[PDB]
């Protein structure tokens, strides 16, 4: 099972690398690698199962951030609870959106504070666990995250984003969620 030993931090080259194409059909491995992800949000969010196995809060993870090269990332947003293989952006919204208390990631063991400006609207393509397309409208915090995991598919770490002049400056027309 997936343990915080597991996943690396900032200063692995892995992390900024750019994730490979996954294979259609979804291999075995991919499919069980998917599992284990899905499995492991699962685990950190449960207020028992992350005390006995030490594990951080976590509602997206990337292969990446396993030290696996490839387009696969999971999500467990408390309404969305899947895993994506070689996911695409195909369409946003002009309008933005951050998280007021800002972002954090399990591969990042330091504090850095400022807001991560992203979409708020995300049109997204992806294969499930069996190879059968989607496509999906997201949008607020579900939107946020899966923007922040297709992210470290592309070797982006959410703190690219923060303006290191100007941390909280806001501006125009973006918005705010407050979890
Ligand atoms: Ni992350």
């Amino acid at each position: 099972m997936i343990t915080m030993k597991d996943i690396i931090r900032e200063g692995n080259p892995t992390l900024r690398a750019v994730a490979e194409e996954v294979p259609v059909p979804i291999t075995e491995e991919d499919r069980q690698l998917g599992e284990d992800m899905l499995t492991f949000l699962k685990n950190s969010q449960d207020p028992v199962k992350a005390e006995e196995l030490q594990l951080r809060g976590d509602v997206g993870l990337a292969a990446p951030q396993l030290d696996i090269s490839k387009r696969i990332i999971a999500v467990h947003v408390p309404s969305l609870s899947t895993v994506m293989y070689n996911p695409k952006i195909l369409s946003h919204s002009v309008q933005d959106v951050c998280l007021g208390e800002g972002e954090g990631c399990l591969s990042v063991d330091r504090d850095v504070p400022g807001y991560v400006v992203r979409h708020n609207k995300i049109t997204v393509s992806y294969f499930d666990m069996a190879g059968e397309k989607h496509k999906v409208r997201l949008k607020n915090y579900e939107a946020i995250v899966v923007q922040h995991e297709i992210d470290h598919i592309n070797g982006i770490m959410f703190y690219d984003h923060i303006n290191k002049e100007n941390p909280f400056a806001l501006k125009e027309g973006v918005l705010v969620i407050e979890l």
